[PDB]
């Protein structure tokens, strides 16, 4: 009955949190092929990883005027058959191409890819919290969120599962093989996708557009409704600078890492890279959304939002003081305890708090202006990760998230906290005592 709403949910954020960070798995594939002895070219690389989250704004915006005047009823499955049409013309890349035409082929999909994943947000938000307008909402918009963890993870045990399958002999011989893999990591996900469908299938715009503007402008134009948005908007912005930036990038930190190798054949190198992205994503990545589950409603968002930068930052603080001077093993935790702090803390609170300050008459456009600050956040580290990389160094890049993380911190004294608030009644409340 309720439940079956709020699972589509989930699988449209497994959808395209597993779309979104699966990038991170196959730029080593791409690599060993066409690009074995120079690794892949850091401009190239940083564009393709950032064309979902650059396409996932764009998407908003499109899709959020199409919502206005409607070409689709709210366009349900148009956003989902575009990343399935993008999602297949990535793994159908001619084999025989060059190898920078493949790259460039890829980077233009994963931008529609992304057009298709910012039309899903507004499904997310607006189905529980003000249809329901009760209590401990939190709790099940977390859950939701959890599949992000999901996507990341199972992302992961596909990969070292397809290529264990693969290193049964076909890689002792056939080495070109992991052009294959690579096509299949980004193929399943339309298995799921078929199944979404099938779940799916079974005159005065300007003058009213411009009315709630004027609104909307006169409840920002006071201190303590104005400094509300600034929170949603730095926090969120700042966490997917380092939030996006790492896992949109985490294989290659983990090449960092002694996780590299200097010996064994091309699959022992596969594997280790694929066992590091398993172990950082099921020990920190995911359970960090379940830590955040059962406490959200308990605790409170800014108090976790407070320990997710501060703890994050601390990490990052030892990261890159220590990362050229400490063995595989320290460096290890520090970073899994890290991505365990981001959705603990920020990353997940950033989105939830979004969504739980505002009354329902403007909830709207504050959620999707916070939300695209927190895209141009993950496209600025993801447009610019890998580059200064090796101009100024692994260690000065984290030092960077490290500031994020204590601006993040600082940022957070801005919002009001949430629990138990019904930002409606909020607003009632104000107005009557003028």
């Amino acid at each position: 009955p309720q439940i079956k709403l709020v699972l589509l949910a989930g699988v449209g954020f497994f959808l395209d949190a597993y779309d979104l960070f699966i990038i991170n798995q196959v730029a080593p594939m791409l690599a060993q092929v066409y690009f074995p002895k120079t690794g892949l070219p850091a401009q190239r690389q940083d564009l393709m990883k950032a064309a979902a989250n650059i396409g996932c704004v764009v998407g908003q915006v499109m899709f959020g005027v199409l919502g206005d005047s409607f070409g689709r009823k709210f366009v349900y499955g148009k956003e989902l058959i575009l990343i399935i049409v993008a999602t297949i013309f990535q793994m159908s890349a001619p084999s025989h191409w060059d190898g920078n035409r493949v790259l460039t082929w890829i980077t233009i999909c994963r931008v529609f890819l992304g057009i298709g994943i910012g039309g899903d947000y507004p499904m997310s938000a607006t189905v529980v919290s003000d249809r329901a307008n009760i209590h401990r909402r939190g709790t099940l918009l977390c859950f939701i969120f959890a599949n992000q963890g999901w996507g990341s993870f199972v992302g992961s045990l596909v990969t070292i599962v397809t290529i264990s399958g693969f290193k049964h002999r076909l890689k002792s011989g056939h080495t070109h093989d992991v052009d294959k893999a690579w096509r299949i990591l980004i193929g399943l996900s339309l298995i799921p996708a078929f199944g979404t469908l099938y779940q799916r299938l079974t005159h005065g715009v300007i003058a009213s557009k411009k009315a709630h503007w004027q609104e909307f402008v006169a409840y920002f134009s006071t201190w303590n409704h104005f400094r509300n948005l600034l929170g949603s908007m730095l926090g969120w912005f700042l966490v997917d600078i380092a939030f996006f930036g790492i896992n949109l990038n985490q294989s290659v930190v983990l090449a960092q890492i002694g996780f590299a190798g200097k010996t064994g054949d091309v699959y022992d190198k596969l594997f280790q890279l694929a066992t590091g992205n398993i172990i950082v994503t099921a020990l920190g990545f995911l359970p960090g959304y379940y830590f955040t589950l059962f406490l959200i409603d308990i605790v409170g968002r800014k108090k976790l939002q407070f320990m997710g930068f501060i703890m994050s930052g601390l990490f990052l603080a030892i990261l890159a003081g220590e990362i050229d001077h400490i063995g595989k093993g320290p460096l290890l935790a520090c970073f899994t305890f890290m991505q365990f702090f981001f959705n603990f803390g920020a990353n997940t609170t950033t989105f939830i708090v979004a969504a739980e300050l505002f009354p329902t008459r403007i909830r709207a456009s504050a959620h999707g202006i916070s939300a695209a600050a927190g895209k141009c956040g993950a496209i600025l580290s993801s447009l610019v990760f890998n580059q200064l990389k090796a101009k100024i160094g692994t260690s000065a890049v984290l030092w960077i998230f490290f500031s994020t993380c204590i601006l993040g911190f600082i940022s957070t004294f801005l919002i009001d906290e949430t629990m138990g608030v019904d930002p409606d009644e909020k607003d009632l409340e104000e107005r009557r005592a003028r």
